[PDB]
């Protein structure tokens, strides 16, 4: 098990709501995501525990205990440092955090993406907002609330479901058909994210009007500096038909490549 002792945990301050802690046998800092006892978000709260249970990989931020047993309930996870990507990437001196470390990131969330894709999980929700960043540029995926295990190749949203527009496939705002494929497409967005420092994708569009740009085949506009491999992916990324889209191997491979070529 990964249920534990409450008292371990020293806690101090605002990151259901997340909490910088300390687990005080092991003099260690942790984020602490917590759940007021009476408000039954308990369902989807546990939901999440049992995903992160399931999941382990250096790019994927770590589940290290839980209490569940009796509320207050506990997730316990590894923390980091410098907290989420969009605000990193729009904080930071570029001359330390540069092309080259943009790729590094890059590469990073695709190596995770890929061990998804091979166990069967959407994230459902990729975003520079739900990546975090810890020393030397490591970054990892976060925030698995919205993440499933598939049978078959379709999760189906209900509907009246709130998605951020901006960042979901066609296929997903119309038919509420989320997939792979569709967080291939939400990867595509994150890249755009990354390539302009956390600017806010199609930049002074309603979202009211996205859907149809999409259909007319509009496509955010290649950013500054934006290597041609990595815009290649991008716009493959946005493929209307999402058989035409890659796959997170296909996409992480290119990457290691271009990646070494640095
Ligand atoms: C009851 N034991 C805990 C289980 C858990 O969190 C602890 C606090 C403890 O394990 C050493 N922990 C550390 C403490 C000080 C330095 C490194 C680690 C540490 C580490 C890991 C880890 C894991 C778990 N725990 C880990 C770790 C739970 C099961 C999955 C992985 C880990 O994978 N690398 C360092």
């Amino acid at each position: 098990k990964w249920e534990m002792e409450r008292t371990d945990i020293t806690m101090k301050h605002k990151l259901g709501e997340v909490y910088e802690g300390v687990w005080k046998k092991y003099s260690l800092t942790v984020a602490v995501k917590t759940l007021k006892e009476d408000t039954m978000e308990v369902e989807e709260f546990l939901k999440e525990a049992a995903v992160m249970k399931e999941i382990k990989h250096p790019n994927l931020v770590q589940l290290l205990g839980v209490c569940t047993r009796e509320p207050p309930f506990y997730i316990i996870t590894e923390f980091m440092t410098y907290g989420n990507l969009l605000d990193y990437l729009r904080e930071c001196n570029r001359q330390e955090v540069n092309a080259v470390v943009l790729l590094y990131m890059a590469t990073q969330i695709s190596s995770a993406m890929e061990y998804l894709e091979k166990k069967n999980f959407i994230h459902r929700d990729l975003a520079a907002r739900n990546c975090l960043v810890g020393e030397n540029h490591l970054v990892k995926v976060a925030d698995f609330g919205l993440s499933r295990l598939m049978t078959g190749d379709t999760y189906t949203a209900h509907a009246g479901a709130k998605f951020p527009i901006k960042w979901t496939a066609p296929e997903s705002l119309a038919y509420n058909k989320f997939s792979i494929k569709s967080d291939v497409w939400a990867f595509g967005v994150l890249l755009w994210e990354i390539a302009t420092y956390g600017m806010s994708p199609y930049p002074g569009i309603d979202l009211s009007q996205v859907y149809e740009l999409l259909e007319k085949d509009y496509r955010m506009e290649r950013p500054e500096g934006c290597p041609e491999k990595v815009y290649e992916l991008m716009r493959a990324c946005w493929q209307w038909n999402p058989s035409d889209r890659p796959s997170f191997a296909e996409i992480h491979q290119a990457f290691e490549t271009m990646f070494q070529e640095s």
